[PDB]
């Protein structure tokens, strides 16, 4: 039951607002705390697995992004939580271990993991929230 | 006379150099220090304002680009500033009140915020400068 | 023997894995450790100088990416090192001094450094590896 890091980063990020939003810049994701209900989407990831035919690809959560067999995504100042549920979009099966997300089978497994708030949260403060995954393999 | 934080953020950057400069990598905002004349532009910002039919529209600066009334682009190193004027391109009226600039109607304003160099400052040290505006709405 | 900073800042970035490797998110430059063959390219540097022409073109090395006449890319943890050459695709003299390297010549030299691995460091340990090189000019 191990993980090790071998393969590059992805990030989600996802802005919570007030209904009266600001947006200024470039085009980012941004939500209304009140379109935070249950398991409304907040992004996809790609994951594209080479040369793990015999070992099973795994995503590891950053460790402000987890605790007790959840996973959330964290504001800039690391105090607010969104918690979250990540599933492939695919009918794969995973298994998640303390941060760990790994798939069952081994194998090069290319895909998209979703992104889902977990339970309606739409009293989240608004601020900036980060969700930060590792690629490599478990054993 | 207080501003909520509801929006996304707007990063502007810009490095300035002497007259023998070396871009390095990919183009980014790059000026001559004998560039920053009075009224130089710096760059655009993009506002859209979503849901604030009845909220005043505005922009927080950071801490660290504001005093005294005054807005600036602030060096890497915390050190340098620039001072910047900053106008809607519109005919827009809006106040400023300690680093806030908000708009003087309530209103889903759309628009563009230009910044622009706020005296001659000619002699401003080579060196990566930032201003960093976030969206919301003040009372 | 001065380095003068005046120009913008290119960060060359590479993610070290193991054979099973899991790309998540946007492409981004990846290899095998095994692939950290000698003289392999890491990527390529654009330089672009503009009123040099009696100045010395020259790129300095972040502190943490120099020691002893040599270059190299570092882990975020700032531990590892993956050393490097840097040289210009093109037939011109270039001098190394101290984490500086610039040209023999003066003139507003526009061209491509490359970084290319420095010694087969096929045991290089998974991470992600960066080597910033800013703008400037040498006397
Ligand atoms: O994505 C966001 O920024 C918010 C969520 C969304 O797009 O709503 C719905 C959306 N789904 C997702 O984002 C889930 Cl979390 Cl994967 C959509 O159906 C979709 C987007 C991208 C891909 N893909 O690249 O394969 C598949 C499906
Ligand atoms: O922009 C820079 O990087 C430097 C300033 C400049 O472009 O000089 C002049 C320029 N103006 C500005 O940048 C002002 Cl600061 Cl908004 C130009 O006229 C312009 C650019 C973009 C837009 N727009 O998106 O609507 C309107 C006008
Ligand atoms: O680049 C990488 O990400 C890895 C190295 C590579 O591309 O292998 C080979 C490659 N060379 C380099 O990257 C060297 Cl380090 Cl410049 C290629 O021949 C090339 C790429 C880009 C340019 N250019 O922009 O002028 C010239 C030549």
């Amino acid at each position: 039951g191990s993980f090790t890091p071998s393969g590059t980063t992805g990030t989600t990020k996802l802005t919570v607002t007030e209904k009266c939003q600001v947006r200024v810049g470039d085009l980012t994701v941004a939500k209304t705390r009140g379109q935070l209900t249950d398991a409304a989407p907040i992004g996809p990831v790609t994951v594209q697995a080479l040369g793990c035919d015999a070992r099973q690809v795994a995503l590891k959560a950053d460790t402000d992004n987890f605790e007790q067999g959840k996973f959330f995504l964290i504001s800039d100042n690391n105090r607010d939580k969104l918690y979250v549920n990540i599933r492939p979009t695919d009918n794969s099966a995973w298994t998640t271990d303390n941060g760990v997300f790994y798939k069952n089978d081994v194998g090069s497994w290319g895909g998209i993991i979703g992104i889902y708030v977990d339970g309606q949260q739409t009293n989240t403060p608004p601020g900036n929230y980060t969700l930060t995954l590792t690629g490599g393999y478990w054993a």
